[PDB]
């Protein structure tokens, strides 16, 4: 998550002992039922894109449900591209994020709290977790 | 946190989605031994406030939630007891220090709740108050 430092800067906040416990707890019980969508909501809470994927890469069992949610996250990255058109570079010299920015794989941690602490937000933990769900919704049918 | 119109980055109480998952916990776990681990995840950084509301969003269980208004009312005293306190601050405007009340959130408001939790160093009273709450879970789960 996102915490204000000593300083008034806001800097990451790992992902809590208590969190993580509870996250693993849902994921054994429910995993991946309809009822474990509402205990994602709340438990990613303030997650940015990185916390995100540690909550994803917890997940034991569920190999196949694993691949189809990367697949859905893959889809939308792409999708969000092409409805979200940029600059061929930041006129500048914050670039605006691209999907693998939104999902994590091509920005910082420090790229993904500039965005969601920018004036306006640009709310990159909310639209990753949007896809998230997009996926667990497609993947409650093998279950 | 919640970014404000002045573009800061400030607290917010305790979230629909939040709710809405203990709800469910409630209906499913109250108070079992397995409620505990899901109620310390959900109230993260919740304030007193925040915590009266879980408290408050629980449907029947009447009796546990006598115990644990018993609980609280002993681990208020015990705070006042445990922690002596001149009249008030020395200095002018300077912060009080919370009594068991305060902590409860009975007598303190918001502000003054993420006062506490934000001075340097954290006087964390939310982490306090759900320690008294996870004690009286801790003899309520007997009764599940
Ligand atoms: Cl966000
Ligand atoms: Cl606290």
């Amino acid at each position: 998550p996102i915490v204000q430092n000593l300083q008034g800067q806001m800097v990451h906040q790992a992902i809590s002992p208590r969190t993580l416990n509870a996250w693993v707890k849902v994921v054994e019980e429910k995993a991946f039922s309809p009822e474990v969508i509402p205990m994602f909501s709340a438990l990613s809470e303030g997650a940015t894109p990185q916390d995100l994927n540690t909550m994803l890469n917890t997940v034991g069992g569920h190999q196949a449900a694993m691949q189809m949610l990367k697949e859905t996250i893959n889809e939308e990255a792409a999708e969000w591209d092409r409805l979200h058109p940029v600059h061929a570079g930041p006129i500048e010299p914050m670039r605006e994020p691209r999907g693998s920015d939104i999902a994590g794989t091509t920005s910082t941690l420090q790229e993904q709290i500039g965005w969601m602490t920018h004036n306006p937000p640009i709310p990159v933990g909310e639209i990753y977790k949007r896809w998230i769900i997009l996926g667990l919704n497609k993947i409650v049918r093998m279950y």
